[PDB]
């Protein structure tokens, strides 16, 4: 009937811009992961659709005071977009306002450390001050620990939310980047599967240390009641059954690794 | 309002009897991770409920000739329960007749070997003959080897389904039981989860090797459009998100682990 807008966000390596968009126009300005998963997902479930990037370029949030939800959530929620595919994660209080298809990946919250630095776990990071350690300034991983009422990640929180100076950052980018020249002082808790694909990426200095602090999905997300969420889940355990999944991630992750 | 009727299966260690049971009665005759995980979710949702094991002590098949549904999928589809709570894999064919909440367990299908064994992967069990290998003859796990278009799976499927004597197997004990008592000579597929578990168990003489051939969860199912359906997703979210989920795999995995 109509085309689809889909709301997604520029976090390598599910979207990216491609080197020559100037030369390119809509859809195809745009290369990664999930865009190569909306096109199979609007092909299985017969639609057309239309790429955006979330315009406050944030995940989703409900501010405590105005109540309103930012980020892609928010797109949703106000009708502003019509789906939202991207590594966004499937949470109790998203559930409660939007809908979510089951999981296109699974993943955790994880320790990257750049090359060298004597930390092993979170229980290593909490009984410590030396290195400093934060996460994305906003979404689930920072909610996770602001939330969190086991021992050693409240410990860690309590540190984290008066650490100065501040040990937030506003983008992945930018918390690689601090790891990378922090000299071994700055330690960051991200995302396990966006932990995999830097530990591939050049200058190849930094690792993925100690076991996920636990255990989620990654869903695709639909207004509550869309006449879409239906097919769209079905659409996702399709994937997942064919190894269509597992051969986007390879793609994206390992196919071009840098490292060896 | 009424008493929830909740349909699930006896495979250890989700849903066993007690050792006692004969001295109880009601939901006290039953204990395991998916008893622990009916309580919580009857708990947070607000209802009492009966626990009943599946009629035909199946997971949930439809017939291609009478086009009826078998176990508890079955059994929730023709109203005979409202629920089921156990390691019921989230499908496409079974979310198109039921609904299932998020997934509260991750898990692949994997291998296990008696210790000694010189396979390590898929693709070694697919290019030998001297020893066999089996899946349970009913689930998940057998479907998607029989759906499998990748290669090698689809030459071990080719394999297990003219095989003689037959190397599929009716319970989960009885592919340990082939594993255990067959020399080497046998190999088992199963779903991690149990894999892990049993490897934890006396005489400690089975192990599981290589990566999972998939990835998808076990969800909590109900009928289409029931009422239930909607508190039992929220419930599981923030059982996961408490970190519920996780110390219940540790009760019923590692806590009381046999292998040291
Ligand atoms: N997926 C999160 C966003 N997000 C992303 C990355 Br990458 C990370 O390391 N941490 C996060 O919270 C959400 O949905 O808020
Ligand atoms: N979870 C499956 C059943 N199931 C269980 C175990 Br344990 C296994 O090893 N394989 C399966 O197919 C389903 O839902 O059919």
């Amino acid at each position: 009937n109509k085309t689809v807008v889909v709301t997604t966000i520029l976090e390598s390596p599910y979207v990216m811009m491609k080197k020559n968009h100037e030369a390119l126009e809509g859809n195809e300005r745009y290369e990664g992961y999930c865009v190569d998963l909306a096109a199979e997902i609007a092909k299985h479930c017969g639609f057309k659709y239309k790429l955006t990037i979330v315009g406050d370029g944030k995940y989703g949030a409900r501010d405590a005071d105005t109540k309103i939800w930012n980020g892609m959530v928010g797109e949703l929620v106000y009708g502003k977009a019509d789906i939202a595919i991207a590594p966004l994660t499937i949470t109790l209080v998203r559930e409660e306002v939007i809908d979510f298809s089951k999981p296109f990946m699974s993943l955790g919250i994880s320790i990257m450390i750049k090359k060298g630095t004597p930390i092993e776990s979170a229980e290593d990071l909490s009984k410590q001050t030396e290195i400093a350690y934060g996460t994305l300034d906003s979404g689930s991983t920072k909610e996770f620990f602001r939330r969190s009422k086991i021992a050693v990640f409240d410990k860690m929180w309590t540190y984290m939310r008066s650490a100065e100076p501040s040990v937030f950052v506003r983008t992945t980018a930018e918390g690689v980047a601090r790891v990378r020249k922090s000299k071994g002082k700055y330690a960051y808790l991200l995302e396990s599967t966006m932990n995999e694909y830097i530990e591939q990426r050049k200058p190849c200095d930094t690792m993925k240390v100690g076991g996920n602090l636990d255990s989620k999905g990654y869903g695709i997300a639909t207004p509550k009641g869309s006449s879409l969420g239906n097919a769209v889940n079905l659409a996702v355990l399709k994937l997942n059954e064919q190894g269509l999944l597992d051969k986007l991630k390879n793609k994206w992750w390992y196919d071009k690794g840098e490292c060896g």
